[PDB]
């Protein structure tokens, strides 16, 4: 019964629930809980918002509609909610309720300020997935002269790492203890400079890596692909990186049957739904980087670590046309954040400039996760019409032959035209 503070529950509509046997029952007219996002989010939130109605009018007519409700974080959650007040606790409330949300982006200073909200976001909700889909869509300009090689899709450890948050400014009190005790408890004789130094830390967990290969070796059967890469720099980093891929390999021995491929390091087992062999192996991370330039045929599911991925999402994103066109997922089971693989560009912020292609097809994954296929089909329907069309934003347009510029709503109109 209980009301919110801000918040404002659609007069209409009906929460998503977990129905007994795990699956999503998502009422006809769901409530989504949204967050606008700063900088570009005002740009492509409200054309994500209308080209998600359109298609689900214009598939299932007056029987289906979303209830969105808008929730705050950033600097519009300071605005609503007052000063500092930059992720009040119902948004989070809301998002876990309501199960299935997206995002906008949210802006984190650098070198020093508020801590990551997106991170916040994801380990209070325990979003342990963070799943970014590398898919080329035909016409899109790319920088590569064979963009269709590339096909892969990335699952991110999103609850540890270097993302943790564990560090100590230079010169503070607390950074000094942290030095005093490594070199003088633990002996410690590598820091180069001890004096005016920060320090990180980075944690790597056998069970926070154990459940995020599960899933990536989990998708790579529901989706029959053939191939699950470990990357990690695991020769430099042997106890965090190095032990992300032995846990990994235990995960495919233990949980999926697998036995050595060819005398190993590799492993190997038999897809449980269709016979096919998947390979599960390992690439360093800097080697890997050249690899999907040269060699983007050779690999398909990634499963790596929140740093590392967080790296790999825009590399591979650039192949195929650049993060204005590369969308996300944060994944607990069932619980799921959408959100677009870019941050806030705060240059272009209010400019109506940026490509809402990331975001609208975050909220194509979100359709997906409902079971509302038939929607998620116009969305992508309206997209490869407006890309044939050649009607694109400023990024696409740039490296297209012909092609006519359009705003960011612009792009939205030309694809609810297209479904
Ligand atoms: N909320 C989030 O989840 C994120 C927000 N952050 C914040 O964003 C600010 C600015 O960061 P920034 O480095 O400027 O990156 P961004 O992506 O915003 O823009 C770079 C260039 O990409 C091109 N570009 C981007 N968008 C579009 C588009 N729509 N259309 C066309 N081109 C686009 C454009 O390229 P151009 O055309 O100009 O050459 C642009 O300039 C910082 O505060 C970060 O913290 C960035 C990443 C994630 C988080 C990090 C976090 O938690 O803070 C993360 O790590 C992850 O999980 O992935
Ligand atoms: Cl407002």
């Amino acid at each position: 019964s209980m009301t919110y503070d801000k918040i404002k529950v659609p007069a209409q509509g009906e929460a998503i629930t977990v129905a007994a046997d795990h699956s999503l029952h998502v009422p006809d007219n769901p409530i989504i809980p949204f967050i606008e996002g700063d900088g570009i989010g005002v740009d492509v939130t409200p054309p994500m918002i209308r080209v998600v109605d359109a298609a689900v009018q214009k598939a299932y007519g007056n029987k289906r509609k979303i209830s969105w409700m808008e929730v705050y974080a950033g600097e519009k959650a300071t605005k609503v909610y007052g000063g500092d007040q930059w992720l009040p606790k119902e948004t989070l409330d809301a998002m876990k309720k309501y199960v299935v949300s997206i995002k906008g982006p949210l802006t984190t200073p650098v070198g020093g300020g508020i801590r990551s909200l997106n991170v916040a976001i994801r380990q209070d909700m325990d979003l342990y997935v963070c799943l970014r889909p590398i898919r080329y869509f035909n016409g899109v300009p790319s920088p590569v002269r064979e963009p269709w090689k590339t096909d892969m899709v990335i699952f991110r450890e999103n609850s540890e790492d270097i993302y943790a948050g564990i560090e100590w400014q230079a010169d503070t009190p607390e950074a000094k203890k942290v030095i005093q005790f490594l070199t003088k408890e633990m002996g410690v004789k590598k820091i180069r400079f001890p004096e005016h130094c920060g320090i990180g830390v980075k944690p790597v967990s056998r069970e926070g890596t154990t459940r995020l290969v599960k899933a990536a070796i989990q998708y790579a059967i529901d989706n029959d692909r053939s191939t699950v890469t470990l990357v990690h720099k695991g020769n430099i980093m042997k106890f965090t990186e190095g032990a992300f891929k032995d846990w990994g390999y235990q995960v495919a021995r233990d949980s999926f049957g697998a036995k050595e491929y060819q005398g190993g390091p590799w492993m190997e087992f038999k897809n449980p739904k269709t016979g096919k062999q998947i390979i599960i192996n390992d690439v360093i991370a800097d080697a890997f980087l050249q690899q999907i330039l040269l060699r983007p045929e050779d690999y398909s599911v990634i499963a790596t670590l929140n740093l590392n991925g967080d790296y790999i999402s825009d590399a591979l994103a650039a192949q195929v046309g650049g993060i204005g066109i590369a969308p996300g997922a944060n994944i607990s089971d069932q619980m799921a954040v959408f959100e677009a693989t870019h941050g806030t560009a705060p240059k272009y912020a209010g400019q109506n400039k940026v490509n809402p292609g990331s975001i609208i097809l975050s909220a194509e994954m979100m359709l997906r996760h409902m079971g509302w296929y038939e929607a998620a089909d116009l969305i992508i329907r309206g997209m490869e019409g407006a890309i044939e069309a050649k009607t694109v934003t400023y990024d696409f347009e740039r490296g297209m032959q012909g092609a006519t510029l359009v705003s960011s709503s612009g792009f939205a109109d030309a694809m609810i035209k297209h479904m």
